[PDB]
């Protein structure tokens, strides 16, 4: 189920994805939103400026600083890619609530794979491989060509 | 695949995981050894203060990313307590660190914690493999199962 509402917020993912590529980093953003509709956070991934900079991680961690654990799991993560193992992890260790992606971790490695790009060396689990009681919706079909074309910037060869 | 050098270094990261359980925090302790065998970084679980993801591997993975270049990373070891959960194993992965030996699996934390009818974490207890394939992974060491059986149910066995 993923509303125009949660469309809305995919598309500044996508944003803020293409801001990462155009200051050198990955195409990877993320937007943190209150269960009250209000975003709290929003960030991409700054590979540039520890391959480990990734956006989802870092909400994470600012909502175990800035949130109560209720507040926390009423929230939305919405992403432009699926989480890798290390942010669905982090998300469920400090709490946070449903997750939404505009593509997989998947279609992003079949992706990867046809640019003959070496397999990055972590696997691309499901979320919910890692993180079994997260509600994870996604991926959005309305989006898939958009993200395509900027992992293409990055990723292809 | 566990030598008397590893085993010394496993008994420091249990020393660590008891120091954290001591303060308040979880008991994981971790520590990172160059190839030379010098110590460069050792650390132990901080959550106490409210971030759940204050991992000590993870600690080490961007402590190496700061200060490491990709070659040493690569050929450095982590020893830990506990089997690194998703989190560190892929933070570990990401930033191209090397071999892993832990003291206990996390097949044997996940169990233990089913015998005590403890809640099992929000994360699944994922070996390092699955999440970082290509990483080096050496463990448990029977020597110390005991001691964490008593240390892990310390903590989560009440
Ligand atoms: C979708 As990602 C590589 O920022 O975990
Ligand atoms: C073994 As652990 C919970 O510090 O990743
Ligand atoms: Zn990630
Ligand atoms: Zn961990």
């Amino acid at each position: 189920a993923i509303s125009d509402a949660d469309l809305k917020y995919l598309r500044r993912c996508v944003d803020l994805a293409r801001e990462a590529l155009d200051d050198g980093d990955e195409p990877f953003g993320s937007v943190l939103v209150d269960h009250t509709g209000t975003t709290l956070f929003e960030d991409r991934n700054r590979v540039k400026d520890d391959a480990t900079a990734h956006p989802e991680f870092a909400i994470a961690r600012w909502a175990a600083r800035h949130l109560t654990p209720d507040r926390r799991a009423r929230a939305t993560v919405y992403t432009s890619g699926e989480h890798c193992p290390m942010c669905a992890a982090a998300h469920a260790w400090v709490g946070l609530g449903r997750i939404v992606y505009a593509t997989s971790s998947a279609q992003l490695g079949g992706w990867l794979t046809e640019w003959g790009a070496q397999a990055p060396p972590v696997a691309t689990l499901p979320i919910n491989t890692v993180a079994p009681g997260v509600v994870v919706d996604g991926p959005a079909e309305e989006l898939a060509e958009t993200m395509h074309n900027l992992y293409r910037a990055k990723f292809g060869r």
